[PDB]
């Protein structure tokens, strides 16, 4: 009854993908900018590091929330945790609201692990930083910090209802990667170089 | 011609009462009502919500093949929607003698407006665990239904479909509202809302 509540609220506040209405309004279409992402890293290349950061933050919100309340409300080895931090990250891969049409779910997944374990939030951010720094492909960062984060909650000892929810939003954040990885292999995929950052 | 016979197969899908069906498949006969909230009364939850996802069903088949193949602006659509709701209601086939319409109505709004009709189902759970009264919640999910799908921006025939399908289940709840005004209408208890 509640838990349900709270489950579809996840996945109504999840389904707005704040980079899609953002940029909406500031007149761009994502769709054929960069990778036609919705999310945080092609809204910058659409707007500028001043707006992905903010549909980041926004994005991280809807995740974060949800799960916060799951955490007071039925304990951190709750399954409505499990399906509250899922339903966010399906709301913003598939939005109720723009055609079930959204992104990739990073910035939500990283609310929810943060409202889970702040400790694993920064961690994993420290690792898709590096990663990032490193080869200055976001989606080569995003696809290993998302490992890292599940290995953090594994080795931390986190219920299995935690590890559950981490593998599912693992292995989709992986998939909706595809074409990124697809991008990556045949060395098409759209790099933060010199170049990049400089324009 | 081919829109007229989607409209009397939604009628007649919709006199699929299931809860009936159902209860004599298990093979049970309070409220005396066909409904899932009558089903869980009766056999548990796990099947009352078996019965609420088929009543839901049978009002979500016919307005997407409404959809498809008309057009959400088609009237079509309109009295697809409207005549799954009028077979739940009153069922040919147990004659015409049906329940309330809310989960089939649901479902002819989830075809319609994914989005309109999982808010509505917040409103719904919100009344219900706030007040405790399964019609309270299923007039006032009906009522914000047709606000949802107005401010939203959605075609006349739409808005149309909502208030007809809307006062007949308003309508259906006569009973239920005169009940509540006279304070004889059943309330779930302060923990058995939780435990629901
Ligand atoms: C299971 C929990 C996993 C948690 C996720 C890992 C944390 C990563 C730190 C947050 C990084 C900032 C948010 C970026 C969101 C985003 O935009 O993701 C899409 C990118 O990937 C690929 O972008 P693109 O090239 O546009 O497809």
């Amino acid at each position: 009854g509640s838990a349900l509540f709270l489950v579809i609220f996840a996945y109504l506040l999840g389904s707005i993908t704040f980079g899609e209405v953002i940029a909406k309004l500031k007149g761009v279409d994502l769709r054929n900018v960069g990778s036609g992402n919705v999310g945080a890293t092609n809204v910058t290349r659409a707007l500028g590091k001043k707006y992905g950061v903010l549909v980041f933050f926004l994005d991280f919100l809807k995740g974060f929330i949800p799960a916060l309340i799951a955490v007071k409300s039925f304990g951190i080895d709750s399954w409505v945790l499990t399906f509250t931090g899922l339903a966010s990250v399906l709301g913003h891969m598939y939005p109720v609201f723009f055609g079930f049409k959204g992104g990739k779910g990073v910035a939500t997944a990283l609310g929810v692990v943060f409202a889970v374990s702040p400790s694993v939030a920064l961690f994993s951010f420290l690792v898709w930083l590096g990663i990032f720094l490193w080869k200055r492909y976001v989606s080569l960062a995003s696809i290993t910090a998302t490992i890292s984060a599940f290995l953090f909650l594994f080795v931390a000892g986190y219920p299995v209802n935690v590890l559950f929810m981490a593998i599912v939003i693992g292995a989709l954040i992986i998939y909706r990667h595809r074409e990124n990885i697809n991008r990556l292999l045949t060395g098409r995929e759209h790099r933060f170089g010199t170049l990049e950052v400089l324009f």
